[PDB]
């Protein structure tokens, strides 16, 4: 049914005060947490995790409310799906494993948890890697006609419930596949492992999972933006060494030169383009893995 | 479907781009009324009787909308650009012997209307636009707050078949959500239920929904481009113009409407109406009086 894409990795249900976090755990050495984004699950790391697990204890976690992680009940402020709250929940998850100081790589929504984590609790991180994002504040501050059309889902999925939930329910299989295909370099699903796509499609088939994603984007339009805004206005920078990777045809390159942007947010950032669309660890697994191995070593 | 224009005739007007449906009533100078999204000509059913006491009132379905034919679109969404719609409605009016006429438009119909007045000002005696700013102005003001407010401008402009596939799961929900969300009260109480049925029935047709997306695609691209050429060239509408907007409508959410319209029009007057977006249904008497006074001066 659902293919195990991490041969040799354990499977852990990590209890937190907000619900369980699901994780594949492999390797040995320093702890490294890998966080996926939308509309994916942890399995998006399946082609880069074995490379990392040669040198690290790799924890490949489903975000709160995504994949097989539990879905905490939201509220009017979408609090559990704010990146601040997800970061606190993942900090607690890592503590359950005895990891209070870990490396972190995130992609898409997971990268937003990751830099928020770095801003709120930089002591928790040795090094941070963000894949194909700019800070949420930067997307909203750069909002223009061009960007409104390109990341339309940022305003569409943030509409009040049940509007996106009902529309997404009109053709969920089409939408998740359209999102995967449209954001690759190829523009189709040929860069993905078909068994990974099945993981993404089955997760997107659940109306409750789709609601969580809308809660995520609702937080992204409101509370996440305000948390970022406070750090900009306070001049708060990420003091953790960080690597910013982005796809040459991805989402973050069209807004602004991502390395130039991230320097305003981080005091120690290196960056490199990857010949890829948005889904760096699947479209360019060897280049993405090499850059992550080099940086975290 | 109820007849909401008692005593009005029905006309099927052949044009080169397809038939235009219109209800025709009254006597006196010709006055073309144009609806918008997601409505049909029947949105004027409360105001057109009052207008018909003084004017020959032509209440037309936009090209592609309601009962008008649907030209096949193309990669540039040409038949549903306001420029093309304006030319087609000029043709329609010529078929009735109206080469100089008054024009009042709402929503998309108002976009046809001001584009008509820019392209062919000599066809218009006077022009009224209801609860819009020019398309250029909406895009130029597309920051975070406005992208969340009129998300549908960037959702419906997504490449086919994405909006089409999502709309098709529960069409009734979306058309009623759009009607309800843009009113003052936020429900359907301002609308005649017989009118709602007209709107719901039009929206239940997948080809009609495709046309609406094509309209919105044109709105994101060619319409914007056409407007952009005119603003940067300082081309102003020379036709005497009335700009009416709802105090709680869409146009006032981006800017103070009269200030904007004075940039686009050399002879524009304006009034707010206590109403949501759907002025002729939410505030029929106030709307009808403002139009009768403007068009008979």
């Amino acid at each position: 049914d659902l293919a195990d894409l991490f041969p040799g990795f354990g499977s852990e249900w990590i209890n937190t005060s907000s619900g369980r976090i699901f994780a594949r755990v492999g390797g040995d050495g320093p702890p490294l947490l890998l966080l996926h984004g939308f509309p994916q699950t942890h399995v998006m790391w399946h082609r880069v995790a074995p490379k990392l697990a040669e040198r690290f204890k790799v924890i490949v976690a489903d975000l709160p409310g995504y994949g097989w992680s539990d879905m905490p009940e939201s509220d009017e402020q979408h609090t559990p799906y704010t990146k601040r709250a997800m970061a606190k929940q993942l900090i607690e998850a890592m503590e359950q494993l005895g990891h209070v100081h870990f490396a972190l790589a995130g992609h898409d929504r997971g990268a937003r948890v990751s830099y928020r984590l770095a801003l709120d609790s930089p002591g928790r991180l040795s090094k941070l890697a963000v894949l194909d994002i700019l800070p949420t504040y930067e997307y909203w501050q750069r909002m223009n006609r061009a960007y409104a059309l390109k990341i339309y889902h940022w305003s569409f999925l943030a509409q009040p419930a049940p509007l996106p939930e009902n529309l997404l329910g009109g053709d969920p299989d089409f939408y998740v596949k359209a999102k995967l295909a449209s954001w690759t370099r190829a523009g189709d699903l040929s860069a993905f492992d078909p068994r990974a796509v099945e993981h993404y499609r089955i997760a997107f088939a659940d109306p409750m999972r789709r609601h969580v994603m809308c809660e995520d984007y609702r937080a992204g339009a409101y509370a996440d933006f305000e948390h970022d805004k406070i750090d900009v206005e306070a001049g708060n920078k990420i003091p953790v060494p960080m690597l910013a990777l982005w796809g040459a045809s991805g989402i973050a390159q069209s807004a602004a030169t991502p390395l130039d942007v991230w320097r305003k947010w981080a005091s120690d950032v290196q960056g490199a383009p990857i010949e890829s669309g948005h889904f760096l660890p699947e479209e360019a697994p060897d280049q993405t893995a090499e850059a992550l191995v080099r940086f975290f070593s």
